[PDB]
């Protein structure tokens, strides 16, 4: 498979997911300027970010983690993303959600979690460029607490400033002054963010936020070494429990990956090898009959995907290194098309041609586009490059239908453990 191709079309996928004033080198073509009247209740700009799947919602929750994973696989595979040309691209794509979240973060304790009522938001189909619908702005804040939410935007902001920091110092040291700023929130105003927003909560309701207390914790060690970080990470992490699964959720695997490997404690890494060995072949996972570590119908590849990325930072530092790196190119491998067809848009072999996804299932501006555009049985009009599916039932199954909101789903949080174990695959071609 050509990684160079996958990982140009998957940061395409979150170029094509953008929210706001687009820039004059935008190269989408089908999208335009969108949701610029986004904004808090006193007008403070809310303009940019990425819509959330196939959706114009701006989760914030899911929309930090993929930064935060993004950001991770920057740093652990950047020569895997240089070799393919993608690298400024990929800074690029996560600056856009990293500049979302400095805007809203609009004082040091009260932080924009959610732009559009899901209810609204999705019984509407058609472009984002056409929305007249009202989009409330929802913030978490002392009286309104959001740990979670809190935490993970921190991890992304001091992940960003680890990415940012060799080339744009101004950037990266506002990315972790405001890190800083929103892990203390997120520490001293406890509680889930989905309770205090409650239109997130029928869509990323967040069950616990003490994970992602050690996971910002984990990351702002690894940016500021400071003790007082690591201290905050042995104090809400686990030694002892093993993950089930990595994704927008549930951070445990990754900040315990992250210590193990970033921050040298040894404490860690039994859990780490407990999850990768579930993971594996013959572990814990089922295996669909054609070699999918399948976890739930929800997003299995999404699943899937993450685990091999954990796998493949988990080889780079040494840990399990042979029986990880050929799990993760198994998984990735079946999503590029290993089963007979790719489960990622615009590549490969017979990809899904119609991604529950709104603006690609529209005809080319003037036309019309509304639910016509939703129930018809033909291919969306435009190819929504890069985008990984949710993927087949346990049995391999994919109908590619648009109206499949499970298994025709695409997300932010989908493509974001993909892309890195795709550019850690590239990284190992040039070892090997
Ligand atoms: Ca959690
Ligand atoms: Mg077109
Ligand atoms: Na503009």
């Amino acid at each position: 498979y050509n990684y160079d191709e996958v990982l140009e079309k998957s940061i395409l996928f979150y170029e094509a997911e953008r929210s706001g004033d687009l820039p004059a080198n935008n190269r989408i073509p089908y999208r335009g300027d969108s949701a610029l009247g986004d904004q808090g209740n006193q007008g403070q700009d809310l303009t940019g970010g990425w819509y959330d799947a196939g959706d114009h919602v701006k989760f914030g929750f899911p929309m930090a983690f993929a930064t935060t994973t993004l950001a991770w696989g920057i740093l652990e595979f950047r020569d895997g993303y240089e070799a393919a040309g993608q690298y400024n691209l990929a800074l690029d794509s996560i600056r856009w959600t990293l500049n979302y979240f400095l805007k809203a973060h609009v004082s040091d304790n009260e932080f924009y979690g959610q732009v559009g009522d899901a209810n609204t938001d999705h019984a509407y189909w058609g472009r984002p460029e056409d929305m007249t619908m009202e989009r409330p702005a929802w913030s978490i804040s002392p009286s309104a607490p959001g740990s979670d939410l809190a935490a993970e935007t921190a991890a992304a902001l001091a992940a960003g400033y680890l990415v940012f920091r060799d080339s744009d110092a101004a950037f990266a040291n506002n990315l972790l002054a405001h890190s800083r700023t929103l892990y203390d929130f997120a520490l001293n105003n406890r509680g889930i963010y989905s309770q205090s927003i409650s239109n997130a909560a029928g869509f990323y309701a967040s069950s616990a936020y003490e994970d992602e207390l050690a996971w910002g914790a984990a990351w702002l060690y690894r940016a500021t070494e400071e003790q007082e970080y690591l201290d905050r990470a042995y104090e809400f992490g686990t030694t002892t429990n093993t993950a089930w699964a990595y994704d927008w959720n549930e951070k445990i695997v990754g900040y315990q990956l992250l210590l193990t490997t970033s921050a040298g404690q040894t404490d860690f890494l039994p859990r780490v090898e407990n999850f990768l060995r579930n993971w594996f072949p013959g572990g814990s996972v089922q295996y669909t009959p054609l070699g999918l570590a399948w976890l739930a119908q929800w997003g299995p590849n999404r699943y899937a995907a993450n685990a091999a990325f954990i796998a493949l930072v988990s080889a780079k530092y040494n840990i399990l290194a042979s029986e990880s790196e050929q799990f993760a190119r198994s998984q990735i491998h079946y999503m590029l098309g290993d089963a007979g067809r790719s489960y990622v848009v615009g590549f490969g072999n017979d990809p899904p041609q119609q991604p529950h996804h709104r603006s690609s299932s529209c005809p080319d501006q003037p036309a019309e586009c509304d639910w016509d555009e939703f129930n018809q049985p033909g291919p969306n009009y435009q190819i929504l490059y890069g985008a990984l599916v949710g993927g087949p039932d346990q049995n391999d199954q994919f109908e590619d239908l648009r109206s499949d909101y499970i298994r025709n789903e695409v997300a932010n949080d989908y493509n974001a453990g993909f892309q890195g174990a795709v550019a850690a695959l590239r990284a190992i071609q040039l070892r090997d």
